[PDB]
């Protein structure tokens, strides 16, 4: 019923651990940078606890935030309540970005079409995990290695797979 | 319609520069002996701007030259004056490589298979860019870092991506 392209965007490790004490696990300057290049012009769909440890909106974008409040607001930021809202507000949009976290990660998991996904070599303590997809009907479309540097500590690895339907 | 893999070879930096004033805006010999290497047994096909900076046959590679001019002509060099031209020239080949610069890597870009490309670290002043390219449907087949030293000044890693089909 919906014709946006609906995408996740996500970074997770050898054991999908997605997020700490409401934090991310890792400091990767570069991941950051290629989720900026791909996701602009874009609009972000991200669960309050997500957004409210960001505390700013992301320039160039349509920042949408999910939350069961129906007196949540902030200034430059959008609000939908469910998936359906969502739907609604970006009717027109050709492809919108399911940011995270893992509660909405599952919510939009049903209609997925797309996946950008970085996976870490690393195994990190973490609290938050990236669901598990079956990926039959899935084809990978894209995968190059991330920068590993002083300033990028780890070993990562950008993939994209698509929904063959 | 052709057999032969159009490869292109290229080096450029982070934000897709090639050129300036009509030249390599960096020294990087260690580089050049990696392209060296990579081409050697293969056609060259490189636009005619592109050639007169060099002035002379590059040896142990057919080297093709792409021009409008109905009446060019250069001793050691073969002319071709449209893609299809080179398609003739090279249709027995088994693997050619475009080697730039910009209007060449245009005008090749439709029917490109592999991608060997050079990255470099670093913001050069130019005036000549590396097309844009979407790489669903990509896959990095090799990466590695080039040498850094006295010699080669910058912070470069060499990359190939091979199309999907
Ligand atoms: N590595 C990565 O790619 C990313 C990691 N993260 C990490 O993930 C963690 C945050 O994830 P998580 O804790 O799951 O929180 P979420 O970001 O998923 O937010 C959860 C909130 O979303 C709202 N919500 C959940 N379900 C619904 C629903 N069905 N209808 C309406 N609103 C709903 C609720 O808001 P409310 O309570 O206001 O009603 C809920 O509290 C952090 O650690 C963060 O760093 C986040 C993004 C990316
Ligand atoms: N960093 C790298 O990997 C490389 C960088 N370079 C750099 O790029 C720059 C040169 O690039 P650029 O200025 O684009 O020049 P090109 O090498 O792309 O040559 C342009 C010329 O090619 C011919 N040409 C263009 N389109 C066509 C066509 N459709 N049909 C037939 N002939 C055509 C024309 O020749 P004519 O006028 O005779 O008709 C045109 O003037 C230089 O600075 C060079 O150093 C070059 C190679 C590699
Ligand atoms: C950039 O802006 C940020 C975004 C996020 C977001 C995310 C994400 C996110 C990342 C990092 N990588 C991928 N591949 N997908 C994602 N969806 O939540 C963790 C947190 C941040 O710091 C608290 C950010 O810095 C202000
Ligand atoms: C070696 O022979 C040369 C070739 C080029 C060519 C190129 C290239 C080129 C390079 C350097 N690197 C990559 N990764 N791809 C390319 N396609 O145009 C700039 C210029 C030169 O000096 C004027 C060369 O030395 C005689």
């Amino acid at each position: 019923h919906h014709h946006m392209r609906v995408s996740f965007m996500v970074a997770m490790d050898e054991n999908r651990v997605i997020g700490k004490d409401n934090n991310l696990p890792w400091r990767l300057p570069s991941e950051l940078q290629y989720v900026k290049k791909t996701t602009m012009g874009h609009p972000l769909i991200m669960g309050r606890k997500n957004y409210e440890a960001i505390g700013r909106p992301l320039p160039g974008r349509r920042n949408i935030i999910v939350t069961r409040n129906e007196g949540y607001h902030v200034e430059g930021c959008e609000v939908a309540h469910s998936v359906e809202e969502v739907f609604e507000l970006c009717k027109n949009e050709e492809e919108i970005f399911i940011f995270g976290g893992a509660q909405i990660y599952d919510l939009f998991l049903p209609y997925v079409d797309k996946l950008y996904i970085t996976k870490i070599h690393h195994a990190f303590e973490g609290d938050t995990f990236f669901p598990e997809m079956d990926m039959t009907n899935w084809k990978e479309v894209f995968v190059e290695k991330g920068l590993t540097d002083e300033k990028n500590p780890y070993t990562y690895y950008y993939h994209v797979y698509e929904k063959q339907q």
